[PDB]
């Protein structure tokens, strides 16, 4: 992986592997997932850091509040694809991560993502609007004329999300996180939540549909002991509502919508 | 990757992934057991393939029996490790793949992995002995003389495990796969069985000491609808444990291993 010429955005390659493809053989969502976050973190290491200097003296860090995908073909087992990722600055909101995904053989985009990460308090958990000294020392890593991965007005990225209403017409419950769902600092990875999200999907619209867009926002995390209920009513191409929520006292964890595609 | 000038081998480097690592920054034992399955996929794949010409057409594939894993190092995030993998027949009763496992800077072993493999009909899940056909169609892609990634007279990869009685000293009940742990084929991945072992260890262990050792035997897999028990044992500067998978329902054994782990 590199930095590109002018040095505002990253780029790598990756070789789809055989664990990482489901029954199609072309790599899952989850698996695109986790090299939408390996690229960004070689991004971040390469410019010096995603904690700036100010941010580690003030103990605070950058959070998901919502991650876009959208893919128009999954990479093949064996294929090469190459990642393309940038950050960009939403004044006082916080930050945004984009990312294109595109076939190394033939130079086609086959798909794209966008990501709003906010800032933290990482021991108290209180959200806080981001300061002048934070951007600067950020702004000099991100392009100053607006880059977007979903230019187009009215896109599906910043769609609102409303809440799903029990009953549920699918359900599975009881989804508890294993070591392997853990990240370096012992939070549970982001992309077990895109896995639990896609739990209550039906067998049958995974074997006969191919997920085009998913948008999930991240409302709290799951802690340590927390159990999860992945809950889903179809809204409609087939599209989802999806709702994620502690089994005990069904505390809201995520909320999303995935819209599907017939094979 | 790429198969080594004789054609008898197979060598592939990695970059360790930020998702791959645990707590120390290092990559865990199931990022390197998937690497293992890598790094054997690709190897078949390069060499024409792991199911023959025969075996396809008497619907039989190759299933693990046993695996066996030893690290020294194990390699830290954005290192670049090393895996070199073989395959041998053992006569009559299957075949072994080995993998060593180096630091691609320094050229040192920092891990080494066996594993035992039997041949089984795909639908009747019935276990049989290797003929002259299947053996002769991939004789051609090993190595005669034997080549051991663990030579040693008396070594761990060929201890006998017996069976953890109840009441265990440690368990993690009600373990479910996710579509994440299935492989491309609908069946749970066997580097799952590895993480459904080690849940039962305490969190204690995991953060005061690395896991040196791993042995695991294949007795029946998790199939749809399945929920697992993982129990756990102590039989002990090192600690030893004795492990147990079971189906949460009629305590059907799914898997049986040890592990051996060194404080830090
Ligand atoms: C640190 C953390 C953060 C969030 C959730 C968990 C948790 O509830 N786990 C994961 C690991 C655990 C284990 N010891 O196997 C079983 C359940 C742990
Ligand atoms: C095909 C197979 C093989 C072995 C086990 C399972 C199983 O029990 N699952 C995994 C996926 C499933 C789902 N639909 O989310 C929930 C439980 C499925």
């Amino acid at each position: 992986g590199s930095l590109t010429e002018d040095g505002l955005s990253y780029k790598e390659k990756f070789v789809v592997r055989s664990y990482e493809v489901g029954s199609n053989k072309t790599a899952t969502v989850e698996t695109i997932a986790n090299l939408l976050q390996e690229v960004g973190c070689n991004h971040a290491q390469s410019v010096g850091f995603a904690t700036t200097t100010t941010m580690r003296k003030l103990h605070l860090i950058w959070v998901t509040a919502r991650m876009h995908i959208e893919i128009y073909k999954y990479p093949a087992w064996g294929d090469v694809v190459e990642i393309e990722t940038w950050c960009q600055s939403e004044g006082r909101i916080g930050t945004r991560r984009d990312w294109i995904l595109k076939d190394s053989v033939t130079g086609e985009v086959t798909g794209r993502a966008t990501s709003k990460w906010v800032m933290m308090n990482q021991d108290t958990r209180r959200l806080q609007k981001v300061s002048d000294d934070v951007r600067d020392e950020y702004l000099v890593f991100c392009p100053q004329e607006p880059r977007l991965a979903f230019p187009e007005e009215n896109n599906r990225s910043l769609k609102k999300i409303p809440k799903l209403e029990d009953p549920a017409q699918y359900s599975m419950i009881g989804l508890k996180p294993r070591r392997a769902d853990l990240d370096m600092n012992q939070h549970v990875n982001n992309v077990t939540y895109i896995g639990w999200v896609l739990e209550s999907i039906p067998q049958e619209i995974v074997d006969t549909h191919e997920l085009q867009v998913i948008t999930l926002d991240y409302r709290r995390e799951c802690q340590q002991d927390d159990v999860v209920d992945s809950l889903t009513t179809t809204t409609s191409d087939s599209q989802f509502l999806h709702l994620l929520r502690l089994s005990g006292d069904g505390q809201e964890i995520n909320r999303g919508t995935t819209l599907w595609r017939k094979k």
